[PDB]
C-alpha cells in the first residue's frame, strides 16, 4: 500500500525457480523519458559486481548487461515497450536454467542468458524515476 | 530535512535572478546517477522547456531546449565539477544573453538564450539525487 524508499535494496538469494516481483509507476511521462534501473549484485555494495542489469528509457528503450571486473561488458538491446504511459506496472523475473525471462504486467517481455551463475547475486536495487509499492523475492519448485 | 523528488516550483525569472539548489546523488558515480534541472513555460510536465540541464554524474552535462514537443540542438559539456558521494550547491544565474551555471562556486557551464527567461513559469529538479534546498533569488 504505502511507498517504499528509492533506491531500493533488498539482500536477495536467486537460483533456477527464482522470481523478482516489483509493483511501480514512472515518476514523469513518457514524453520526459523516466528510467528504471534494476541490478542484482554479486555483494551487499552499490560498486560491486553486476550479474543482471535491466534498463529501461520509458517510451523508448531496454537495456540489459553485466558489469564484470568493474567494466560493462556487451549491451543487449530490445525496442519492446508493454509499459503503458502514466501507468502502473508488474515487472517480474524469472530465473531459469539458461537464462533470465522478464515479464510486464504478466506478458513474457525481454530475455537474458546467464554470463554468471544466478547464485553469486547477493543484492537486488531497484532506482531511478519510480515510485515503488512492492518488492518480493519468491521461489517455486 | 529533504524536499520532495521529482521538485516543483511556479517561478518568475529576469536578468538578475538565480536559481539555487543544494542537492546529493543518490547513487556512486560509478553507478551513474542523473540530476534534470528544467526550466518551464507551463505548470504542466510536457509544457515546453526554456532551458534543460541535465548531468550524467561522472561522464557529462547535457543542455538543450524543447518547443512545441520537440527537443532542439543538444550543448554538451565534460566539465565534471561535481564531487563522487558529496553533497553539491548549484546556482543558475540569469544574464542579458545566458544562463550562468556555478557548481560550489565553480563557474562551470553557460547557455546562450533561445527564448527569453521572462517566459519560464515553473522550475522543475528531479532523477537520482536528494535535495536539500531549493531557492529563487533576485538583485538587480
Amino acid at each position: 500500500m504505502s511507498l517504499l524508499p528509492v533506491p531500493y535494496t533488498e539482500a536477495a538469494s536467486l537460483s533456477t525457480g527464482s522470481t523478482v516481483t516489483i509493483k511501480g509507476r514512472p515518476l514523469a511521462c513518457f514524453l520526459n523519458e523516466p528510467y528504471l534501473q534494476v541490478d542484482f549484485h554479486t555483494e551487499m555494495k552499490e560498486e560491486s559486481d553486476i550479474v543482471f542489469h535491466f534498463q529501461v528509457c520509458f517510451g523508448r528503450r531496454v537495456v540489459m548487461n553485466s558489469r564484470e571486473e568493474g567494466a560493462w561488458k556487451q549491451q543487449v538491446e530490445s525496442k519492446n515497450m508493454p509499459f503503458q504511459d502514466g501507468q502502473e506496472f508488474e515487472l517480474s523475473i524469472s530465473v531459469l536454467p539458461d537464462k533470465y525471462q522478464v515479464m510486464v504486467n504478466g506478458q513474457s517481455s525481454y530475455t537474458f542468458d546467464h554470463r554468471i551463475k544466478p547464485e553469486a547475486v547477493k543484492m537486488v536495487q531497484v532506482w531511478r524515476d519510480i515510485s515503488l509499492t512492492k518488492f518480493n523475492v519468491s521461489y517455486l519448485k
